[PDB]
């Protein structure tokens, strides 16, 4: 019967290249969305995204080594360093074959797609680099970490959109629990604000167009709301078994208690305005952690901030508490952030732990006006201390109706 | 305690486009391997692959629907029609919320992602279709499939490049036995055959360059081997709860009994000549099933036909097997089927599931001479009967030193 903890972190986000400087600007309801100059915007739509600022990892992977990498790796394995680092683990050769990786991205190296795309287009597949397939897959992350630190424990990789994070954090959960690893670093990266993330998305109408104001863009249940937004980073958290963590004193910041999936089933790129599958998913965590909706004090909705999205998970979260609906706390830290697609799920989970620690909720900030027969605490405008929350939920939803939700449990 | 069982089958190949055609043709060692046609290979250093024979799913999918999906996608969901009716399950509202999926691939939409990149370069943003990125996402698979039979259970999507296979399928088994799905069908899909898919493999000089006998081209352990061969297909197995297989009788392939993975931790595209990754892996699963090497009478290897990739293997079989190593059977379907990436290590799950209800084990075709301190049995040429071979082995290896192992025992 092995319970999982949490022992170490690790994140780039558009309002922080620090866990700690990342949740200061969050609860201080800073925004990171910002005009995109890394190419010409003037044909786009949205001419905006939540960039991961001045980002440095010259200090962590040779330039000579970054050549084979796209940003979303460099991104993960800049946020994987920290939490390995954060953890105090020393991966001996008597550990190595227990501690792995769970770390994902839902779209990949499309910039590194791009260039290779450009290159071959241009000059044929002679220019395509020797480094295009180990340098924009999925799984790139994991490799170059589990190497890195010589892990040689299970290792994978869970691409499901932007349910991602949660899924390879829960996945790395049970690895432990079911016995087959002690230790997991797990989390997602994604960095897709390129012309087919910016481009792609936008063909779809499902970004925010908001230009003039690209801070108020991401409005989740805002009456104003136009689509999402997107954001870079990375969210990675080092996930224990909690005897092998006393066992080694290591700072512990929580207990991952519960983790449920759902499907919607329904449509590729959409919710039932039932928010069916959103319930099915926190259901399932709360069954898992064994313990019930009321106990739950904050939930970092997947909340997009796109029309029929933010809809759909309100109607799951009245669904799930009913009574309770009114007295929970739900907040989107995309308000500030962003969507980060893969690693959306892994900073939330970070910011679901550190909520407990500080006893702190984030905003949700831009919402105005919200729809009308809401009866939630969408946490508007301004962060809210909290007083005897032992367990927060971090849901995460995606393409495809694969949904997800993390159960945290104080200490 | 939960055992999960395979109640069913689908797969296209680049030697058949039906479970039973493709188990036929690869115990008569046919190949698959021919000269692509579907695009330029001049400039190629590379000029053939394993390829899917006239694929129709206008039965299956509608032509309207094609426009929103890759062929891998479209090649996934076909063979998980083809498994969904050979199990022979009703979803039912009583059920649904019990069957999930996992169903993952290497490196996903690259077609689509080529046509809307071009498009992009062409005509701007404008022309990037709005289906990008539901249409080359790796969870689409997934997504499309639990819609089209109203699955509501767990659903995700494993992207560890060769990996792949392995690790849906075992993650499908690890979702049911810990009580969270009772059915799940899981396997990959690729359809890799593509300029980026050719020229980019070919640029890590990965790829083998026989032209001039593309169906000589795949010969795991052979002295000559030049790389993989590349391979389209998908494999999609349906994964259940016994109990709930027999209480509805369903046809029974095998019992999943174990399920193993490691991580290199040595390099991004490379094995340890050591070939220690892959022992750790083999080793898991046989903790997993709770048996041992000896037992194992069949295993379907990585074997790529890469230099190192094959000569690593081997070293972990001795290593694994070390007097057993001799007498048991080893082969890689990779001669004849080619390299199907994300989906191998599905349809090679199938294929170690037939083998153990045929015992026959099928062979390494173009195996002339071997490397030389091979004491191995790589059943070259000709495939093999065998006796009371009760436990067969898949193995799956990829990029990243993302190793996975899994035991299929017979009944
Ligand atoms: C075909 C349509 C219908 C359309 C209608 C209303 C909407 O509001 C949006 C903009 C998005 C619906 C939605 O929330 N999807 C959704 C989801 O199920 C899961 C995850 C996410 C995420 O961002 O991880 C997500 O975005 C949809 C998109 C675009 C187009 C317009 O599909
Ligand atoms: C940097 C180098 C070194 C090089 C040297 C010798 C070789 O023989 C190859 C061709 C491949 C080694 C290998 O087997 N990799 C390998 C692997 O670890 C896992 C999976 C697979 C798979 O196909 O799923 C795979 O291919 C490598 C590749 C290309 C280049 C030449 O890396």
């Amino acid at each position: 019967k092995r319970r999982v903890v949490v022992t170490g972190l690790g994140m780039l986000s558009p309002v922080g290249n620090t866990v700690e400087s990342t949740w200061k600007a969050l609860l201080a309801g800073q925004s990171g969305i910002s005009l995109i100059d890394h190419f010409d915007t003037s044909a786009y739509a949205t001419k905006f995204a939540g960039l991961v600022k001045d980002f440095n990892c010259e200090d962590i992977i040779s330039r000579k080594e970054q050549r084979k990498m796209d940003a979303f790796i460099q991104y993960g394995i800049v946020a994987g360093v920290q939490a390995m680092q954060d953890s105090g683990l020393e991966i001996t050769e008597e550990n190595a074959t227990r501690i792995g990786a769970a770390i994902g991205s839902g779209i990949g190296g499309l910039g590194l797609i791009e260039e290779n795309h450009t290159s071959l287009m241009n000059g044929g597949p002679r220019k395509i680099s020797p480094f295009f397939v180990p340098s924009t897959i999925v799984n790139m992350v994991a490799g170059h970490l589990t190497i890195m630190y010589g892990l040689r424990g299970p290792s994978i990789s869970i691409a499901t959109a932007a349910t991602s994070g949660v899924h390879n954090i829960g996945h790395a959960a049970r690895i432990i629990a079911y016995g087959d690893a002690d230790v997991m670093v797990a989390g997602g990266a994604e960095k897709a604000s390129t012309p087919l993330g910016v481009g792609g998305f936008g063909a779809a109408r499902a970004l925010s167009t908001r230009n003039d104001n690209p801070q108020a863009a991401s409005r989740p249940w805002d009456k104003e709301r136009d689509g999402f937004v997107l954001g870079d980073g990375a969210g990675m958290l080092v996930l224990e078994e909690y005897e092998h963590a006393k066992k080694r004193g290591a700072k512990i910041y929580a207990e991952l208690v519960g983790f449920g999936m759902s499907s919607d089933a329904y449509h590729m790129t959409s919710p039932p305005e039932n928010g069916a599958g959103a319930a099915l998913a926190m259901a399932n965590a709360l069954r898992d952690a064994g313990i019930e909706a009321s106990q739950i004090g904050y939930v970092n909705a997947h909340g997009t901030s796109t029309p029929a999205g933010d809809k759909a998970e309100a109607q799951a979260v009245k669904t799930i508490f009913g009574e309770a609906a009114s007295r929970v706390l739900v907040s989107s830290t995309k308000s500030m952030t962003g969507h980060l697609l893969g690693a959306a799920g892994a900073v939330e989970s970070i910011y679901s732990i550190l909520a407990l620690r500080d006893q702190a909720v984030p905003p949700t900030i831009n919402l105005d006006n919200p729809d009308e027969g809401c009866d939630l605490d969408f946490v508007p405008h301004e962060a809210r201390q909290v007083s005897g929350m032992e367990y927060t939920l971090c849901n995460s939803f995606g393409f495809g109706g694969t949904n997800g939700s993390l159960i945290f449990k104080k200490i």
